[PDB]
């Protein structure tokens, strides 16, 4: 009853020193969709470069072969026709539009009016639909936007509700929210728009992302974003492995993820990305199942074979 | 207004492949108390072995030299006179007694009665006081105990309240609590015993320890336990660096920790302990301040120089 969007290949790629080859991205994409069973994957950003375009084409060639094309998503921008054209040629059929979720960002980067910007947005969604694509919209910096420019944010959502988009994404872009705050901002929107599919997208700057994610689930979110090993730009995104385990054991909601493929997904991403995880990394670290001082008295609901390890 | 107990040298030492030399423990102890300014440090477990006894003696020799002896604490057990004798010779003046916080543990390990066990407990506290020591009591497995054997737990606390101990520790020994749960169990006790100093001690098995810790602060806790780099047996203890930053920015409570010594405390522990931290480790990872894709628009309250880095 909860969709899971993995942004490991995109948001996770932005990380310093990390860059996946076409072979690695295809390998990871196949695993997450077929083995780990994550609902969808965000494999790239449009207009990044050629090669990245080729990469998306191969994955779409494959994804088509497997009736999964609708499960791949591309991060795009409000640039008129450039993003949609790029995604059009890539082979991908889904665009996750990046819009300004804070009045502060809109003015300091674009220097536009909520009216002007909404027109630019409507064009892109308009042109995207016209081009056979589906659209999800990111309210970038929403975490700061609903706390400082709550009006701009309400009109932006008000505008997107009159548009034909699949989902609206509420990201803690700078990862500055506490769980109480995440609940407020999300509850605020879900209660005004009970018919829109919202998904929370947290970042782990204060090591609160999965806790925040839980509160978002309380507020009424229908999906969550996460990356393997919490790969991402700063402290990374919400760590997929701990989020799912936490959703399964500490919430009445469910997920379609196969807990058993969790250890391999991690090893895969760790090797290919080249970013080592600590031995104590929750659920997925090397020594996380080892209790040397504990002298089934100290049995934890977190067992090695539950995640495809030690058996 | 919130005490911080660092268990990096003890609970953190239990970790697989980790063992600090007398020189390293002294170095870390001095830094945490003098530089990082953590209220107290738990440097060892009594009766572990000789050498560890020597180590505590040197630190006490030093701590005395600096009028800090009352800030060092030793993990002890309910063994009659053995623990108190050991701590007596060590030089340490504070004992953190390990008691059974769950009826399940008491019976499956000791096979004793709440009455019998309380008598053994009262002896140790009795004999400890008689020996010039101060006492804090750990309700081991409390996280499972207040959810399954809430009665045993209420009498245990009821008994400890009639004793002359400094504080009572509420540990999520197996790290299985959600923030909502942590609030319930802690609020439950604080409301029955408004005059006792309770401290939460979380573990990061679900990557919820600092979120749990925040709720404990809500419930009315007066202190928190944590380890540098979240060092600890399984997923480790609550990560000190993220806890403090989170307490400072996301709660109305305060701490006496010097945020500036945070990066060095981490490097110190990482090297000496030999457990590498990931580059994305919140607040304290190598690339945690780097945003390569972010194109002061993306200014986070988490700056490098705030923690003694990049300047
Ligand atoms: C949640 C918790 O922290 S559970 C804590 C359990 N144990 C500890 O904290 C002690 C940690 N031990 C050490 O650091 C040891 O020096 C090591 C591990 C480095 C090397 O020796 P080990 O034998 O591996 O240590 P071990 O794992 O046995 O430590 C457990 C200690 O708990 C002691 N213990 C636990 N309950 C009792 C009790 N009721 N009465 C007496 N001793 C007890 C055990 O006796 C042992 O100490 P001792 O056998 O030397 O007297
Ligand atoms: C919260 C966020 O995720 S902010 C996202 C910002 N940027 C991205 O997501 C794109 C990531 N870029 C890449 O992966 C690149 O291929 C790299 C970094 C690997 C190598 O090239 P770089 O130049 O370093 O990428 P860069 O950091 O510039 O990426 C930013 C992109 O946002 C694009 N962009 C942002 N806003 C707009 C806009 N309003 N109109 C057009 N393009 C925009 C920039 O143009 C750039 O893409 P482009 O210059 O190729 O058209
Ligand atoms: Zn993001
Ligand atoms: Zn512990």
């Amino acid at each position: 009853r909860l969709e899971i969007l993995d942004v490991t290949l995109r948001d996770g790629e932005q990380t310093r020193g990390v860059s996946f080859s076409t072979s690695e991205k295809l390998n990871i994409a196949k695993f997450l969709l077929q083995k780990l069973n994550v609902d969808r994957v965000e494999i790239a950003s449009a207009r990044v470069s050629k090669g990245e375009l080729e990469t998306v084409q191969k994955i779409m060639e494959w994804a088509a072969t497997e009736q999964l094309t609708e499960r791949i998503e591309i991060l795009g921008f409000v640039d008129g026709n450039k993003t949609v054209d790029w995604i059009k040629d890539s082979g991908a059929k889904v665009l996750n539009l990046l819009t300004k979720g804070s009045l502060h960002h809109l003015e300091k980067q674009l220097g536009k009016t909520p009216k002007e910007f909404f027109t630019d947005v409507s064009f892109v969604i308009e042109y995207a639909i016209k081009s056979g694509l589906k659209i999800n919209v990111y309210l970038e910096d929403w975490s700061n936007g609903f706390r400082n420019s709550p009006d701009y944010v309400k009109s932006l959502v008000e505008h997107l509700s009159k548009e034909h988009i699949e989902r609206i994404f509420l990201p803690d872009t700078l990862g500055v929210l506490s769980p109480e705050e995440t609940f407020q901002g999300v509850d605020s929107l879900i209660q005004k728009y009970p018919d829109i599919h919202f998904e929370f997208h947290g970042h782990n700057d204060y090591d609160l992302s999965v806790a925040n994610s839980l509160q978002a689930i309380r507020a009424g979110v229908k999906g969550l974003h996460a990356s393997i090993n919490g790969l991402g730009e700063r402290a990374g995104n919400t760590p997929l492995e701990a989020l799912v385990t936490t959703i399964h054991d500490k919430s009445n909601s469910k997920t379609n993820i196969n807990e058993i493929a969790i250890t391999e997904a991690s090893r895969l991403v760790e090797v290919f990305s080249g970013k080592r995880i600590s031995a104590n990394r929750p659920i997925v670290g090397e020594d996380v199942f080892t209790q040397t001082a504990g002298v089934n008295l100290y049995a934890n609901p977190i067992l090695p074979e539950r995640f495809g390890r030690k058996r």
